[PDB]
């Protein structure tokens, strides 16, 4: 019985091999066949290319060894190399155009959710090119998604010495029985078939992997397309800043590049962008996952005035301004999005960009206060219920399990009406006192939202609607401005609080608008759409924020 | 007694006045003298202008409406404009060469290290151009030398109303007395003059600087060059990451731009940092003063071989993989030059450049164990008495203030004698119980490190050096690498452990290899000559790592 998988980087994760370059370089160049290649195993286990996988030197030490290589089998041959000849160049090149064989880390991610462990063992040497972050890059997305990574220039063994494969199944902890090998080199199995592993020789990407579901009994080939990869908490960089005295803010951090700041909703964490912080970050942006005033980690305080829109914006710049950031973009949903339509309008020197999730731009009504407009909308009596202090805290903190489960559910798991809450007495009085887990989300990612609100509570969290004549107050002030910088407006089809015909005016306020839309999404869009959300927002950025 | 001061932003703390490039630009266009002026001015109190200033409408709402303004005038004038006229290209011109009067802002420096309150009070606008940014960082860099920043469009007021000189005095809680005004426009001195305000006309700085100087009792002008700003750790962001179950690392972070990692020595703290970390942060870096293993708020293992080379640097590069980061310029003083040595040695692609101040790069020795290496230098003595546990630790623990005083002292200071420090029994047998305190550090400054050092002790700090034998074996696998990186040595003259002649053979190591040097500088390099350190460290990272 299988639990091991081990792969190689170069023509297995990773193409096209690095060691196939040379022979299309042979074929352009019209040299003499396997001249590149003689000259790179030359002096086998003793020559320059073993000390490179070794460790011995850095790749720039080496490539002034391959070239005297490359002359002296070229004076063998009886032919002359070209007037251009550059081993930097074409191993440049080479290591450039290798991108990641997303089937091959597609199988090994199903293999590891499926109980496996997973290691890299791979010859490969220390960088020290002008252009080594594009190797860097590489790894450290790769590294992420296996349990090791066995490189031969930090052990200083290579394959195919029996040592390395001793040392792989040291570090395994398992009997070579239960270790399945994949190379795309016949000598590199060889030693790995001597111990009793099961091999695989990599040709083409497809027949492999039939191998390797033939002999682990997992189906790889024709998988349904995978969920994006989430955040393990306890492997975050946590930040903590204080903007005032009783006032601290956490915020999760991944990263580098333009500063994207990005604000939940209610009731929620920096955890809700669980499935978004890995794709920006990958993208070329440096997430900054906050957990708003009143939530998690961040100071909660007591009293009502202090989550008005007008403290939040400025305790944001604040944020920014500890933090040494004169911008950053501002993506917000639920709450969040209502408060970076805020961070636009009267901070714009701050804000790069402005995207909002369901939550649309909606101008203060200076005839009309935000009470009276909110009786006018039967959907958003539970606004009402929320005013009272103490009423919506109690039983929202009555059992924390049940009202995560009935919150976070697909539009077409909803167990709750929005309507006649007052009338009803509650939000869950019509509700199962066991509701069943949504497709959405798992007991593990609950529990972590449970934990989060045991501190907390939803004191906090309730006051962020108990300001809506001081936020109406302030929000007047801005009636004769418009929003002229980046923005984007992202709609869920399916959430029926915050409904995509409320934002049909926005173009008025913000000409130069950009647009999102998502079908078949409710109101929790970065864990209902994740994929999505992920491609809709890495699009605009790239465009209008970079 | 005055004990407040107020200044503007345009023509005081910021040169040239965006509002006098409208004379340069009537010059430069052959228009009518006065004819921009009136344009900006055009309808008074509710004209574009003072929308704009109160906050009405944003910069991009009014550059059209300016632009108008400016045709009916010239009409009147009976003149015609160019061909090229746009008013935003001129603003965006003026906006962009206004700098930091460096005298105004040196002299309010003065005044508030002198016990002042100060403010800028300033009429401003929403900037929405997309040059906002330059905008963004001046005011951030003003922003953190004033107890108050009052910008009109904020308030909804403007210079020259009485209420905006009434939210003034309200909000420094002081009578208009014992406040001085500086403003370069006579109109808005006539109401703080009407409450009695002591007012300055700034026409030219060195003579408003006279008045002030004259009026406040205090030198401002001839006086020395001051340090650089310094870090007040409440204010910092500070972060955690957890490398490996019982091992967590503390960093404090500011600025956006690439990663720069500051590695203290010992016995240190990210502290040591202070006048580095916003001066290379305002030169467009992003800081990450580390607290290393052992120290200060990260994790302090009690094993020796926690403490070993190889296990620091391969946390040092999980802490680049947990936080998002690819490559990290890394630099390093004492035993954290040491540790980035071996970084750019076994990961150079994950360093970007590397820089030691004080500690050389010198090469294992294959033949002779580091510590007979050790016996043949009589001052690298305390070496061998910090071999044995618990010895050191117990004389270092006895008093923490009297540890730190001692230890941080200038080069003509010094109370200690390396040399015979086992003969002698201890390192402070022949130091006074009660030291002076250094000129170099404040009492305020030595307490942040008593604080620190009372938590973790000295075994985790003090276990760096009990690792020489493992240190020495891991060191010789990297025998016949060379440093092909982008690399800085910085020596301090009077370093009398780390001697400037102790890097003399680098450039056989590290061939392209630049240089610094500091005279008159001990081991304490950063507190010792903070100024120069900055000067050489943005220089070539400003070249070599950019």
């Amino acid at each position: 019985t299988l639990r091991a998988a081990v792969f190689d980087l170069d023509g297995v994760l990773a193409l096209p091999a690095v060691f196939g370059v040379l022979g299309r370089t042979e074929e352009a160049l019209a040299l003499p066949r396997g001249l590149l290649n003689d000259a790179f195993q030359k002096g086998g286990p003793e020559g320059a290319t073993t000390r490179l996988m070794k460790g011995e030197i850095t790749l720039s030490q080496w490539i002034p060894l391959m070239e005297e290589n490359c002359r002296k089998c070229s004076e063998t041959a009886k032919v002359c190399l070209p007037k251009n000849f550059s081993i930097k160049e074409i191993f440049d090149k080479a290591i450039s155009a290798r991108k990641i064989n997303r089937p091959m880390l597609q199988a090994a991610l199903m293999l590891r959710k499926k109980g496996f462990t997973t290691a890299i063992l791979t010859n490969t040497w220390l960088d020290d090119r002008a252009e080594r972050d594009g190797l860097a890059q590489l790894m450290c997305e790769l590294k992420m998604h296996f349990d090791f990574l066995i490189e031969s220039c930090q052990v200083g063994m290579v394959k195919p010495e029996p040592q390395i494969y001793k040392f792989l199944l040291d570090t395994l902890k398992a009997s070579p029985s239960e270790v399945v090998f994949l190379d795309d080199i016949g000598a590199n199995l060889k030693p790995a078939r001597d111990l009793g592993m099961v091999t695989i020789l990599v040709q083409d990407t497809d027949t492999a992997l039939k191998e390797l579901e033939k002999v682990t009994g997992i189906q790889l080939l024709n998988t349904p397309a995978p969920l994006p990869t989430s955040c393990n908490p306890s492997d975050m960089s946590h930040g903590y800043v204080t903007v005032k005295p009783r006032v601290r803010l956490h915020f999760v951090e991944l990263g580098s590049g333009p500063a994207v700041c990005l604000c939940h909703g209610f009731p929620e964490s920096w955890y809700s962008w669980r499935y978004q912080i890995p794709a920006l970050a990958q993208a070329g942006y440096r997430v900054l996952a906050m957990d708003m005033k009143g939530y998690g980690e961040s100071s909660a305080p007591p009293e009502i005035e202090e989550y008005c829109m007008e403290v939040l914006c400025k305790e944001m710049v604040t944020f920014l301004d500890k933090l040494g950031l004169s911008q950053a973009v501002f993506i917000g949903h639920d709450w969040g999005g209502m408060l970076v339509w805020y961070m636009a309008l009267f901070y714009p020197e701050r804000v790069r960009a402005v995207a909002s999730l369901n939550t649309p731009f909606i101008p203060a009504n200076p005839n009309m206060s935000p009470l009276e407009s909110i009786k006018a909308n039967p959907v958003f009596d539970y606004q009402l219920y929320f005013q009272e202090p103490g009423v919506a805290e109690a039983e929202l903190e009555q059992n924390l399990s049940r009202t995560f489960k009935s919150l976070f559910r697909a539009s077409d798991e909803s167990v709750l009406s929005m309507h006649k809450v007052c009338e009803a007495g509650g939000l869950f009085v019509n509700s199962p006192e066991e509701p069943s887990l949504s497709r959405m989300v798992t007991e593990e990612e609950i529990q972590f939202y449970v934990q989060q609100f045991k501190k907390s509570g939803f004191r906090g969290p309730l006051n962020w609607y108990r300001n809506m004549e001081r936020n109406w107050k302030w929000a007047c002030k801005s009636l004769g401005r418009k929003i002229l910088i980046p923005a984007l407006m992202v709609t869920a089809e399916k959430d029926f609080v915050l409904v995509p015909q409320m934002s049909q005016h926005m173009e008025d306020w913000i000409p130069h608008l950009k647009r999102g839309h998502i079908e078949d999404c409710g109101h929790w869009t970065q864990m209902d759409k994740p994929t999505e959300v992920n491609q809709i927002l890495i699009k605009w950025l790239d465009s209008d924020a970079r």
